[PDB]
């Protein structure tokens, strides 16, 4: 079930495509960038290509398509990383358990910014060696939402007289939602990685 | 793709059924946990059909079974809980999240039923009853464990990004598996059972 617009991988299950400026796929993801990261400029986009973690990820989309009931389950968020994390990413996804306790903590799970200026921050976005700062735009199943808190290891109950009924993700703000917690593997894609430097 | 000897869910995604004793499929479970656990008095079997688990659970063997160009990636393990786990459990399966963690960050399953029928881990609750999951675990190919470990090692540290599938105590005789991804282990059954 691999998105007919991605480049032919020759029975390959992973590649990294490299975008072209005037490209509608290329400029959205600048402008959706540049909307608060003005000051950096971006050195190139990749679409990331990986047939397992597409799979599994689209399996837990249509799960929780069904199991919320007309939800717009899904977000396009920012994840800033620095370059030692880049290849484990590209090949397996965000890892709770490699995931930084963050400045302002809801949860102890992987953390995704609607800001791309939150993510462009060095504590995320560590530069490397060259001064390349990485974040990746990713596909984030938040479904239903509340307010995390410090102590969760998973989401939280909607209802506490029925404890294995969750929420599927935390944020910072339920009216104002700057950041997002998934605590599930396959919760998040990672579609693109933007190279940028100041 | 749900399989032949789940019974008819009234078009519901999860539901516990309990197997008859004397039949077929008790007979086989009963005979797995017997072979350590002769001494222990079983009350129950319940057939775990929780089709998204299920769902997520066979796209991950299908991935390994293409990643090791082979099938013989799965084994049948069994897993103690407390009764304040098993609601969870039954919904969302196995969260490394959530005893010694010697061998790495996961998941803990034995190869005895005996090992699972530890008190520490199939925590007796107010009335004796103690609970053990008989679970489907895509070991694949598995190298030592090591405490510390929040995924299994690289196959070659080469291609740091190519990795075990899970890791043992011991490699030639293993009697525990540790996973640590979702979605690795599909809890079949559960034993509700006393000393
Ligand atoms: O059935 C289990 N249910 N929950 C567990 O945490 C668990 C853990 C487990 O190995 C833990 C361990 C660690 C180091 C040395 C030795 Br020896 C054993 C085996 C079975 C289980």
């Amino acid at each position: 079930n691999l998105p007919e617009h991605w480049t032919d991988m020759n029975h390959q299950l992973f590649c990294m495509v490299q975008l072209e400026p005037g490209q509608s796929e290329y400029n959205t993801i600048k402008d959706k960038f540049t909307r608060t990261c003005s000051s950096y400029a971006i050195e190139k986009i990749e679409r990331i290509q990986n047939a397992f973690l597409w799979q599994s990820y689209q399996v837990k989309k249509r799960q929780m398509d069904i199991k919320n009931d007309h939800k717009n389950n899904e977000r396009l968020l920012f994840h800033g990383t620095d370059a030692d994390s880049v290849p484990y990413v590209n090949q397996h996804g965000f890892n709770r358990s490699c995931a930084g306790k963050n400045a302002v903590s809801y949860g102890k799970g992987t953390y995704f910014a609607v800001d791309a200026s939150y993510s462009a921050k060095d504590t995320y976005s560590k530069p490397d060696s060259n001064g390349r700062k990485h974040m990746y735009v990713v596909r984030v199943l938040t479904g239903v939402f509340t307010k995390g808190r410090a102590g969760l290891v998973t989401p939280p109950p909607k209802n506490p007289h029925n404890p294995t009924d969750l929420f599927d993700s935390v944020t910072n703000n339920t009216r104002s939602p700057k950041l997002f917690v998934v605590f599930f593997d396959n919760q998040a894609y990672p579609e693109y990685l933007i190279t940028f430097t100041a």
